[PDB]
């Protein structure tokens, strides 16, 4: 199954920078969402969920087709809460109806990471909306109540290795869980992209507790939390080495995250030899906007 990237007709870097800027200005404007976290973290989660349905074995799922817009995927229990990100992006899509759904959802993630002071994430256009019957079934996204072996095996389906996995999970520096979405009680939350997830793992005094949904999670007296799958990164000796690496080298984490996140967003997509090079968007701050 082959999905060839096809650039939205006549569009170039400047067009996509305008879309980035619109997303970024709305991120700045709608600052009260989720107890003043803003929509940054949920847009990153959205980009990950629309991409994380991919299966390397048959090239089903993935970001290309924009299939999150269809009821089956929209209503996946694993996607509970992402409706907020979708609604956030609706007026952006109305202003720029020429952008494909997959391009918009993925660009939303890139914009959010960068605007939250994360690394630059090169981004490529050309995802094309596919029909409703191409929507992957529910159940392709990972469970949080599992161990390191589960995480490792799960991510093999997305063609991600140990480093890639550990880097990607660093996104859990952003935002929080919500008991009503996922059955996990949210802890201390930030909207700035840093390597603090790894520092938290290594430095806090974690206690295994049960939350009000009767699920186990790791909580600190400082008020932080970790999912069981988060904590598995320090239970497994291979993951632990990498956690320590990123806790001790901000720049290395940023570079590795950028590569892994672009890869995640591009899984399943064949880029023609004469496709445009990846775009690196300027932040609002860099533009003086
Ligand atoms: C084993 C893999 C993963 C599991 C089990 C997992 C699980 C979860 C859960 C349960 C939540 C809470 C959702 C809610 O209650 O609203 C969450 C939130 C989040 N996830 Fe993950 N996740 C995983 C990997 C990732 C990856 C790879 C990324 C991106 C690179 C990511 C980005 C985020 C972000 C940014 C949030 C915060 C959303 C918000 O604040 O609304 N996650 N994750
Ligand atoms: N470990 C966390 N604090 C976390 C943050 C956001 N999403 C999931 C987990």
């Amino acid at each position: 199954l082959v999905h060839v990237a096809s650039v939205e007709k006549g569009r170039s870097y400047e067009d996509f920078q305008k879309v980035y800027n619109a997303i970024a200005l709305k991120l700045r404007e709608d600052d009260e969402y989720d107890n003043y976290i803003g929509y940054g973290p949920v847009l990153v989660r959205l980009a990950w969920h629309i991409s994380g349905t991919w299966d390397k074995h048959d090239n089903t799922g993935g970001s290309y087709g924009g299939t999150y817009r269809f009821k089956k995927e929209f209503n996946d229990p694993s996607n509970a809460g992402l409706q907020n990100g979708f609604k956030f992006l609706e007026p952006i899509h109305k202003e720029f109806p020429w952008i494909s759904s997959g391009d918009l959802f993925s660009l939303g993630g890139v914009t959010a990471v960068q605007e939250m002071q994360g690394p630059k994430i090169p981004w490529r256009c050309g995802r094309v909306d596919t029909p409703e019957d191409t929507t992957p079934d529910n159940g392709r996204l990972p469970d949080a109540d599992k161990d390191a072996g589960y995480v490792r095996t799960f991510f093999q389906r997305l063609n991600m290795n140990d480093r890639e996995v550990v880097a990607l999970m660093g996104a859990h520096a952003l935002g929080k869980t919500h008991l009503k979405n996922s059955g996990y009680e949210g802890g201390g939350a930030n909207n700035v992209f840093t390597n603090e997830f790894y520092l938290n793992l290594l430095n806090e005094d974690w206690k295994l507790e049960k939350n009000d949904a009767n699920n186990e999670q790791w909580d600190s007296k400082s008020g932080y939390m970790m999912l069981p799958t988060d904590y598995s990164l320090i239970q497994d000796p291979k993951y632990l080495s990498i956690v320590k690496e990123y806790a001790n080298d901000q720049d290395k984490f940023f570079k590795d995250f950028s590569k892994a996140f672009e890869k995640l967003l591009e899984n399943g997509i064949t880029f023609p030899k004469d496709a445009p090079s990846p775009f690196i968007f300027k932040t609002l701050e860099e533009q003086g906007l």
